[PDB]
């Protein structure tokens, strides 16, 4: 196998791979949507107690078993339905993460101006309720500029009246994705990067252009407000179990377990790479990231609502959209507005690019160690993972693709990759062994893991997990973009979507159980034990057939 | 490879071939479409000069190659693309053909019952529009409760505006889809089939069935306007393009040519077979079909238009329901008609499963000759084409499956099909020769093609493909189910599934000579020459770059 040059491998570089579009994009409409303040501890608790687990968890997984996202399962065969299952996961990000950079692009094709389409009404897509400060409603306010320019000159949502209407793929959406999958195609073809300047760019243009907003957002007038309530806990939403799945989500999402991402990383990594300090790195700099652009984001909002004299609940939408209404105005108020707007554009561009790759990689790295005829028919099989995208996502640039897209990103990568994390740490710590698991680490690095580790990896965080498919399962809300209630039969796709993900894990034990030759306890042992150990099958000696297995602790 | 048992390989037992679906069901519709007696000609014409030549050669070619659809290219690496896309051709057929026979099954469960649920008015799914003739329109009227009974007991088309607001799948249509399904890959999961009760069944029924239609229409009143109307040849029609297109539609469905079933079915029959013998005799018995089975059709409109008082052009609908309406009557006519109406769905049942298995069989043999993998994973294979073909063909029975069903049977099976074999005839008369071709069928069978099958081999049914390919592309029609005009981008989409099977010859092409190693010269040597005979390649003796091999005739 490939290994990773030692520009990336190296103690400052992890940064480059914090960042991520969640951090940038997902997070801020999420801690929007729950309020902002009673979002943080269980973002917090997450991390600490099943986000930083389960990402040290994956890393020395994939370090050890130096195979992709599903084979890593070659210690357990009846979990190996769990890895496609990721796969297919990362997958359906690829649905909707590579329609989010090309709206980036757009924007880049709006960025070279000199009078910014987003400052002011007047244009084309500037409905008559286009309202300019500087030149009305109190649910959502979808009358600014950069709200107009985004859904009516970017999705032009004003030509649909709901996801049964999708329309046609706009020309300009068209080309911006075509030309997205055309560098994901030619920046992967030739298999993994050992250095490139794209995971370069990421680690300081990101961090630059959140202290430059931070540092705009403290001097705008109004910001106090934002400030004041992001810094509000709200226990009534605490006590609300909408705010831990979030939170869930959101935590996977920035760490990349449930992807099939951390595994293939580790697969090409080094046989005595600390994964501990880099968890810890990886913790630390993505809780500060999310805690500065929620600080940023909830300053740009007091801006707004200072403004715009309506509230700062009610002053933007909580949907995807969220960043693309935010960020673009304070640029508007920063000098020189068209070159900070050109930097932001093409970070955005970087970091989203950046994390299709690593997604992408994640499904291609799997299969391959699945099938090696795909590991050499690459750029064939490259071409096959990216045109299918790209195809499959034509449905999100269409008149109404934005709700397809938010049905994707709360579905598709919902209750499923909580199931097929859940999943992981149950066949990891219960079936392959804590103790196992423990030795590896050791011989892999040198030290064995600690009380805390272990207790998480084995009771914590299954349970949590558990917990938070429990409150996801039962207490479900119907999806709406903050003004259109999607019909049952979207709710019920989307559950279909995730079942589609979900059931993979039964369907594989029932296929794994009929192929395999024998009675039902050769079955079981040839099932639950590893390949490599697949002798102590005819001895008779089966570990997981003994109590002291499961109350290895 | 397997041989065909003794019992299907009969002198007499090719005529259970010669049944299908389409000189059952599309026959019927496509001649009252072109009003009748100006059908008949253009058939014939091109069944004895398009239609038997194709016929003969494909049997020959893969009665020589012993491969798929696809692999039968061996000869010429080039036309390879071809055999994919008739492939797909017929994947796109099991995407409405699976669709149609389940509707017959749903009839079945409409057969158990003393009143026939299509003879009088009065139920729920009948409207108040519903019209008795024993208790309005001269467009199509519609008010029949043959009619009522399919488009809002079966299809439940007043639930549906149009293709845009297909619904939901009836829960119906579902069972009897999943039922169909099931039976088919229970029926191939094994391989092919020496000897079976279905192919035995369906030899003898629907010669019966057609004989007690036709002596039932002889005698019924007012049939003698429809036997009138079926023997007057509209010479304006035959000016038309439409009519000319229709009926090679009709011959290709009909003998198979197209879809890769006939080479498979040669691939396994023995190295004797005088598939002369063969083509000629299922040219004659389908020809003879046909025509009964219009004249039956035009009876029983005789009489529906005696009884109803309508025009016999304005009677019934021109769809892919009109064996639906017509038969259901004529039965209710009979004595016991819950006899003769379960025979008549049985027998549906039957030509129908046939040809879902024969068309399957042509998508996998084919498939399994390009990848040996699926050759050892049959059941495992069967059963991915045949849940593929049950998920895209669940559009088709959504409330308004029947305009997508109508769509895919206009534009998927259209143009292509004729792209298909036109390129498989130049591929095979010009490219390969037509005097390798009458060697091998002289070495195989003990005498060579005389002068009229070489010249429409590469004269005559080359040059009137590439005619009804110009008239299909430039003298294009909006589709319309008889009352609903499609909206352009249905067209627009059609067209698109249409190019997606007539484009994978240039990718192909362009394939064939990225991935050939040499100059120029080697690689349209090695894209033109056979495979066995790539060492010419070495010596520089190409026979294509000779003027002798194009001027053989
Ligand atoms: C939403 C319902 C789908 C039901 C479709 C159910 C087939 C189940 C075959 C199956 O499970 O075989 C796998 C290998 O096959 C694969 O690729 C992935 C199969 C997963 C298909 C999901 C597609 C979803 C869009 C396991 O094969 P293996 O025995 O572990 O290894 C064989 C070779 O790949 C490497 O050894
Ligand atoms: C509607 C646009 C599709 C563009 C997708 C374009 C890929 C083109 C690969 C290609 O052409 O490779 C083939 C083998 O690959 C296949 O299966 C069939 C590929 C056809 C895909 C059509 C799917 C349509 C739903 C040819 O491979 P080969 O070199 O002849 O033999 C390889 C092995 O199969 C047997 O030797
Ligand atoms: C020693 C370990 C170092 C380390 C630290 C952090 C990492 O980041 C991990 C995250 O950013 C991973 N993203 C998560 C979101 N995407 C998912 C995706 C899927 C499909 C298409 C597009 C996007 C994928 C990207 C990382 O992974 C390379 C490695
Ligand atoms: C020596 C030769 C004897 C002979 C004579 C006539 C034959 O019939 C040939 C025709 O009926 C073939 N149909 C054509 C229509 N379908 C297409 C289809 C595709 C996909 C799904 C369902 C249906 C496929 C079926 C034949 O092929 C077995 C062999
Ligand atoms: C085709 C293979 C790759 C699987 C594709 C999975 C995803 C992309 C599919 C599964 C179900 C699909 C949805 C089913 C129905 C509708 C409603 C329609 O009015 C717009 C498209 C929309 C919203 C589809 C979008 C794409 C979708 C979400
Ligand atoms: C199976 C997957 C991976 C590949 C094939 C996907 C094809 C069949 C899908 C993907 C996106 C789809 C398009 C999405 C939206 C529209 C707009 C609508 O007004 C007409 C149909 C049209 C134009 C669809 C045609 C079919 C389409 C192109
Ligand atoms: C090969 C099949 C299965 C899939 C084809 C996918 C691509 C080629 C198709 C699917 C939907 C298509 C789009 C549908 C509608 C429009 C709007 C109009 O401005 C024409 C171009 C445009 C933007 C089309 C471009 C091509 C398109 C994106
Ligand atoms: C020789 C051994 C390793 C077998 C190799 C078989 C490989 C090449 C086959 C078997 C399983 C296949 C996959 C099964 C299903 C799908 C989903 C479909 O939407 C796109 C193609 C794709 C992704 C196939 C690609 C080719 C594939 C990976
Ligand atoms: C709509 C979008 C996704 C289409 C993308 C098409 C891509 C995958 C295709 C189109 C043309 C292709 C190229 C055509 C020819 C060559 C030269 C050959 O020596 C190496 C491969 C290479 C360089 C191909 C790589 C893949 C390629 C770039
Ligand atoms: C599911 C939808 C998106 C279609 C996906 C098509 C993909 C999976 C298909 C299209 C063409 C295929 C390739 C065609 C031929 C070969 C050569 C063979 O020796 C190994 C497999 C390989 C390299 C195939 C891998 C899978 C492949 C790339
Ligand atoms: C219910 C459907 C839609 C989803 C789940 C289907 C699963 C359970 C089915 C579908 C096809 C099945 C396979 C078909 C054939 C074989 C070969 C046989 O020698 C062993 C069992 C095995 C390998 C089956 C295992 C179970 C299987 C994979
Ligand atoms: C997914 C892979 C297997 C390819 C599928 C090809 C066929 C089945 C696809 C290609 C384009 C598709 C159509 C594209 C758009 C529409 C309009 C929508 O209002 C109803 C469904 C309908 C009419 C689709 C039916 C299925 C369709 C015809
Ligand atoms: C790629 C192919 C072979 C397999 C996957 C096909 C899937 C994605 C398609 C095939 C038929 C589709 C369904 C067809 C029609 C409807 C009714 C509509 O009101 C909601 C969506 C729904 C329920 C679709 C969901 C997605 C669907 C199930
Ligand atoms: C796995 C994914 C990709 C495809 C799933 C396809 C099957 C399982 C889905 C697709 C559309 C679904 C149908 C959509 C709507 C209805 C109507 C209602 O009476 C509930 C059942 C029924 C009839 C569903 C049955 C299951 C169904 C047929
Ligand atoms: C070892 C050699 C022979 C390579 C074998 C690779 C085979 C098993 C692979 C390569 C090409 C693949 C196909 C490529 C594309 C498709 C279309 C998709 O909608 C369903 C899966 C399907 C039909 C794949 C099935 C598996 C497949 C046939
Ligand atoms: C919705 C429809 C299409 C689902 C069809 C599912 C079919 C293909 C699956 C479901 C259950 C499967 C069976 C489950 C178990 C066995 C026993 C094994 O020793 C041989 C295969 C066999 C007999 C499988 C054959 C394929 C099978 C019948
Ligand atoms: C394109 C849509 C309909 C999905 C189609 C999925 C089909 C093509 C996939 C699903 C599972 C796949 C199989 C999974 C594993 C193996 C074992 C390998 O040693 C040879 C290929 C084989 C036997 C694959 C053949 C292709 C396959 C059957
Ligand atoms: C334009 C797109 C959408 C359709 C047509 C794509 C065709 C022309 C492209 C897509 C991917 C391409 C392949 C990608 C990579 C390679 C490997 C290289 O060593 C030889 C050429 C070869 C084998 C290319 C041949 C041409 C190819 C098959």
């Amino acid at each position: 196998r490939e290994t990773w040059g030692k520009k990336i491998d190296f103690l400052l570089s992890v940064v480059g791979f914090a960042v991520d579009l969640a951090n940038v994009w997902r997070f801020p409409y999420l801690c929007y949507k729950n309020g902002g303040g009673a979002f943080l501890i269980p973002y917090t608790l997450f991390l600490i107690i099943a986000g930083m687990p389960l990402f040290y968890m994956e890393l020395a997984l994939g370090q050890y078993n130096r195979e992709g996202a599903a084979t890593v399962w070659k210690i357990c065969p009846f979990f190996k339905g769990v890895g496609y299952a990721v796969i297919l996961i990362a997958l359906y990000v690829g649905f909707y993460y590579n329609v989010i950079i090309a709206w980036s692009l757009y924007y880049l094709f709006s960025s070279f101006t000199l009078n910014l389409p987003w400052t002011d009404c007047g244009h084309t897509w500037n409905s008559p309720n286009c309202t300019d400060p500087k030149l009305t409603k109190y649910s959502k306010y979808k009358f600014t500029p950069a709200a107009e320019f985004y859904e009516r000159g970017v999705l032009h949502l004003h030509e649909s009246s709901g996801i049964h209407d999708i329309g046609l793929p706009q020309w300009q959406l068209l080309l911006c994705l075509m030309v997205v999958v055309i560098v994901l195609y030619f920046s992967l073809w030739k298999g993994v990067k050992t250095s490139g300047k794209v995971v370069w760019i990421t680690a300081t243009l990101p961090y630059f252009v959140l202290f430059v907003l931070l540092v705009h957002g403290v001097t705008l007038p109004g910001a106090s407000n934002g400030i004041n309530a992001y810094l509000h806990i709200d226990f009534y939403r605490l006590k609300e179990a909408t705010v831990w799945i979030d939170a869930a989500t959101q935590i996977f999402f920035s760490l990349g377990a449930g992807f099939g991402v951390l595994i293939a990383f580790a697969s090409y990594n080094k046989f005595d790479n600390n994964c501990y300090r880099d968890a810890l790195l990886t913790s630390s700099i993505n809780c500060i990231t999310s805690f500065v652009s929620g600080f940023a984001i909830f300053s740009i909002l007091g801006y707004m609502a200072h403004e715009h004299k309506v509230n700062i609940e009610d002053v933007a939408t909580e949907g995807a959209g969220l960043v693309f209404i935010l960020y673009p105005e304070a640029i508007s108020t920063l000098s020189g507005s068209t070159f900070w707007a050109v930097v932001f554009f093409v970070m955005l561009l970087a970091l989203g690019l950046d994390s299709s790759m690593g997604g992408m990689e994640a499904v291609i790295t799997g299969l391959a160690d699945d099938f090696q005829v795909l590991k050499r028919h690459r750029k064939l099989f490259t071409f096959g993972v990216t045109f299918s995208t790209f195809l499959l996502a034509l449905f999100c640039i269409t008149k109404g693709g934005i709700y397809v897209l938010t049905l994707l990103d709360t579905f598709a990568a919902g209750t499923s990759i909580l199931f097929a994390v859940l999943m992981e740490a149950i066949g990891v710590s219960w079936f392959y062994g804590v103790d196992r698991f423990s030795n590896d680490i050791q011989q892999m690095m040198g030290f064995r893991p600690g009380l805390y580790w272990r207790l998480c990896w084995k009771f914590v965080s299954p349970a949590f997990l558990l917990f938070v498919v429990v409150v996801s399962i039962i207490n479900f809300k119907p999806l709406t973009y903050d003004d259109y209630i999607f019909p049952p039969w979207a709710n019920w796709v989307g559950w279909g979507i995730a079942l589609s993900s979900m059931v993979l894990v039964p369907i594989y034990v029932i296929y794994k159980f009929l192929s395999t030759q024998g009675s039902l306890w050769e079955r079981l042992a040839y099932g639950i034990t590893p390949e490599n150990e697949h002798h102590l099958v005819a001895q008779r000696d089966i570990r997981q057939f003994q109590l002291q297995h499961w109350l290895a602790i």
